[PDB]
């Protein structure tokens, strides 16, 4: 007998899973076309390359890569990002902008689950905090549109260019600060004798706790200037979500920095205000990556991923994922076989009038047909009897038996 | 600079082509709602076990396998079915049937493109051809959908028992009949030189040429019987595709064997009636799949595959792919900065009624921002002004400037 469970941390989707994960990505793509994001694509597989950072990233750590039969390091993409800035790179000029794109990429990991399907929200071209404000608005509509409240959720938001000071003023070349970011990301997990010592080992502290620990934006003024960017970007932002409608979701944040190297200014944290999940989705402005790829001028950039894992053990707490039963407008039952023919020119009316529908395929009675039916979630039953069929009609019967003329089942 | 290039043999996306895929993905999906039948998944990485049928078929030739670090044999899917029996075998006893489950895996293959998506459906638990009909007449129907005629497609339709007979009458123990069928399958490309080699290679010919020739179905009555039970089946089939409305797409062909090993009945396959393109979709019955995989019952199944590439050469050579550009209901343009935060309300009631709307993101003047609107294939550009705010009114432009009051915007 062979192996009926799926390799390593990978999920199957039979059709009762699948109508789950169809109900999240149908919010996905609604909220995107809802906010004027084009979808696209790009393969799962991609040079090894893509990902060589360099900066200690749990994402870069975690490569599911392999050594294809031809010499060629290639990989199962742990994230979009870097496939996004490549068609970005390879369009150039041609690319018009400002560019709102989005996709919901399977992405991968060796190591506990090796994939995940990731909503990926990105627009390119914007130098404003405008940028943010739509994809965190993007962010919350989704949550929304899944039955989530403000009093469910939250956003934590940050700015890097905060800390970027405090790094800069302390002499520390601007080559460390990626790496410093990392480690304080670990902050939350690890403990603060363990997050030291990796800041430490970098080759330098005090600062950062202090700063990460700020509880507001007026605190950062005094600590940074009330016009530093990273003040006037963070109230512009607080004030454009205010005014959008979505004031209660949104909050600052100051330890917040995200765990991946390209953040370069604004940075953002989804959350359950019970304190019970992990991170629901995670973003930033990264407005140096296609410079770091190679473009001849930099391109402004801000994105976020919104996993599929944590966002359903959420729903499944707030009794927000009932069963999706199947349904079905219309299962066509023949009398019997020699019914068939006549059964099926019915059901390819039903099907011509935009209707779904089953015709019973196997030989069987009736009553079985009916229960058949009910199982799949028929509204309704439409026998074609031979008695019927002699005055041009067929037997209807709503689930959720009156005869009918051909005509007027649609 | 970065490699802007895809890894080698597989395509990007960027929203040109997205729309595309979309546009045909839409039909698949609309399809199978139309019949009935339910999504489903699986991962990409299986266990290369799965597909070592030893019967030197092209699948299992060219699987795109590797190694992972911890030794386990995987590979990505050259094809979905046997993802789809494992996910069946598992659910075993609990599995209601009829079942009818199909998706739109992208499967893979090392050598030209190295993947496509394909688009599968399949029916499990039903004995009799009704199942191949249904299925048979959801191709043409996908087909039809995106524009084309009986005039540019057909199905040609065969069954595998025929040959079965001739092979089991010439003596030839019944293990041998798998390979055979892939080796007769290779008489398209191959010449009858080379693919008598292979018969002979496999220790054995005559029967099997002048049988494949026969143009017919009378034709094989004559040779098999009346009632060989694959004249019977041919007969209903097509009958019942008769009475479904489509008979004018579907004929017999005696060569039509597929290139499968698992296929044990009735076998069919798309083409275009110019002789111009590879096959269109290809499938059959596969009866004895499940009892090789080990199930303890037998498990009478049937489905096909088709593809994205053929299809849509096909239609680019009928004019029937016109580049579909994108569309947003409104552009929301504020006059200048200070009234951004009222183009935002303004942006979120639009949304909240159900319109896709954008609202521009950097700074700029007010002509260069309908430009914007007129490039993104905007229906509808509305100018959030000072003048007009005052009166509780924004101005409104149809692109395929009257002022409106906020509440009849939507
Ligand atoms: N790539 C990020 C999300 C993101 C998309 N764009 C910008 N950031 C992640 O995997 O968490
Ligand atoms: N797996 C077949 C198509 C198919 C699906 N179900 C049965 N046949 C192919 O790849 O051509
Ligand atoms: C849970 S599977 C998973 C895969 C890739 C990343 N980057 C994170 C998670
Ligand atoms: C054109 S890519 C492709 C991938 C797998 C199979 N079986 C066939 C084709």
């Amino acid at each position: 007998m062979v192996e009926t469970e799926p390799v390593q941390g990978c999920r199957d989707f039979p059709p009762e899973a699948m109508r789950c994960r169809r109900h999240l990505f149908d919010v996905f793509h609604a909220t995107a076309k809802t906010f004027g994001f084009e979808e696209y694509d790009a393969p799962v597989l991609e040079s090894e390359e893509l990902y060589i950072r360099k900066a200690g990233e749990e994402i870069t750590e975690q490569m599911f890569n392999f050594i294809t039969k031809g010499g060629h390091r290639v990989a199962l993409r742990p994230e979009m990002t870097p496939s996004l800035a490549r068609l970005l790179l390879g369009k150039g000029r041609s690319l018009l902008l400002p560019a709102k794109w989005y996709s919901i990429p399977q992405c991968w990991r060796y190591e506990r689950r090796r994939e995940h399907y990731q909503w990926n929200m990105d627009i390119v071209g914007v130098k404003s905090v405008s940028a943010e404000v739509e994809l965190v608005c993007a962010a919350c509509w989704a949550m929304r549109s899944l039955g989530l409240s403000s009093k469910d959720v939250g956003i934590k938001v940050n700015s890097r260019k905060v800390l970027q000071t405090v790094v800069e003023q302390a002499g520390v070349t601007s080559d460390k600060f990626a790496p410093v970011c990392v480690i304080v990301d670990k902050m939350e997990k690890i403990p603060r004798e363990e997050v030291e010592a990796q800041l430490a080992v970098l080759g330098l502290v005090d600062a950062i706790t202090t700063t990460l620990s700020l509880k507001s934006i007026d605190e950062i003024a005094q600590r940074v200037g009330e016009e530093h960017e990273a003040v006037k970007e963070l109230r512009q932002f607080f004030e454009q979500v205010e005014a959008y409608g979505y004031g209660d979701w949104v909050l600052f944040d100051a330890s917040v920095v995200r765990g991946l190297a390209y953040y370069t200014g604004i940075v953002f944290e989804g959350f359950d205000r019970e304190g019970k999940f992990r991170a629901l989705c995670g973003g930033g402005r990264y407005d140096n990556l296609l410079t770091t790829y190679g473009s001849p001028t930099p391109i402004p950039c801000a994105g976020f991923g919104f996993g599929d894992c944590v966002i359903v053990e959420l729903l499944q707490e707030k009794r927000l994922l009932p069963d999706i039963p199947h349904v079905v407008d219309d299962v066509v039952i023949p009398f019997d076989e020699s019914m068939r023919p006549h059964a099926l020119a019915v059901l390819r009316r039903l099907r011509d009038a935009g209707r779904s529908a089953d015709i019973i395929l196997d030989k069987k009675k009736v009553v079985q047909a009916f229960n058949y039916a009910d199982r799949v979630g028929a509204v309704r039953a439409v026998l074609v009897a031979p008695e019927e069929w002699e005055r041009g009609e067929v037997q209807v019967k709503m689930l959720r038996g009156f005869a009918v003329p051909l005509d007027r089942l649609v």
